[PDB]
């Protein structure tokens, strides 16, 4: 699916500045690298990408921003109107993104009150194409003593979203790092809650929580 | 394609007994008579269909596609401000990229509806079709009564027209000629105005006596 590639390339560049090899595309889009190379070759001919490493052109940016907007407004609509949880929305909107007309997103956007962020805090690009990215970094990238408000949680693993909800790490929850033990991949944080509990996040969980220091 | 096929065979035999030929699928869906048979063969190679006529496992798959389409048509009008003449072509597209979990929550949010915005019966999850006992208005005689049950959606021009005069599901109609020479029938609507409908218009209005 050609549209999946532009959205994936853009989401990879959203919180990192590395490279998106054709092998990175294949394993996350979900198809063999044999066809991903044959795929990514096509979009470069259409003037959408360029590639070694792959990048977005200007026609690919406005096209990927469109795909991201539909995906993320659909996730939001499934939670706020249809009763999904935040771990059930990504697989649904991953399929619904290629069958929706601009008219439907307009009424979805209008009924949702024009939301700017996901159930995961993922920024929803505007129709004009601005993108409201919050100024955040991963919890694992922080150091001892730092505080912050959870602003965005990755949805690559629905189990991890389930784990976060069970202990009390939601969007807008305030954390402080107590003991970051780089060896061996453990970080202790204090959730600012009513009874004020304390949890021990492993290295992968902390690399999924983006936080805003304020 | 291939779910659009099965859906069309069932919807064709829903209000008539005229049967389906490989070409008539090509004029409804949109393809050549050549490819039309090749798309039919793989539904027949699966045991979903054997003058098309579907089998038990084929009726079940078509009833699920019909249910998805009409639940979408209802969700669009009731939740997202669509008019009944805008939903078909859009719901014609969503029906292939929707999960059964999403349909169930749409179904539950709509209150478990039996009819869609056009009065078309919405099949149950197990294939329990709630067919209403209706006949074409053009088949009535002056002067029977009857509530409108189903209105055809093959043309959004007709639905847009019906809504303009005041014709919509549940409205009671009374026939007062009944003028074939004139190619139209006059009806009283109570809910008291007088409206004249041509033969093609009254042919897209199924009604339930008294
Ligand atoms: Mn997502
Ligand atoms: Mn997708
Ligand atoms: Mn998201
Ligand atoms: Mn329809
Ligand atoms: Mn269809
Ligand atoms: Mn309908």
């Amino acid at each position: 699916v050609a549209q999946d590639y532009l959205k994936v390339i853009w989401t990879a560049q959203e919180w990192s500045q590395d490279k998106v090899s054709t092998k990175m595309l294949a394993e996350r889009i979900g198809v063999s690298a044999s066809t991903a190379s044959e795929s990514i070759r096509k979009l470069a001919e259409q003037g959408l990408v360029d590639h070694g490493a792959v990048t977005l052109t200007d026609s690919g940016r406005r096209a990927a921003l469109a795909m991201v907007r539909r995906h993320r407004l659909l996730e939001t609509f499934l939670v706020n109107e249809l009763g999904y949880r935040w771990d059930e929305v990504h697989d649904e909107a991953e399929v619904l993104e290629h069958a929706v007309s601009d008219r439907l997103m307009a009424r979805i956007d209008a009924k949702l009150g024009f939301p700017q962020r996901d159930p995961h805090g993922d920024p929803i690009p505007g129709a004009d194409g601005q993108v409201p990215t919050p100024p955040a970094r991963q919890l694992w990238a922080c150091r001892d003593g730092d505080t912050g408000t959870v602003a965005r949680i990755s949805d690559a693993d629905p189990q991890m979203l389930r784990y976060f909800a069970s202990i009390g790490i939601s969007l807008d929850s305030r954390l402080r790092v107590l003991a970051r033990r780089e060896f061996a991949g453990m970080i202790s944080v204090a959730i600012d809650s009513a009874d004020g509990a304390t949890v021990d996040l492993g290295s992968p969980a902390a690399q999924a929580i983006w936080v805003v220091s304020l």
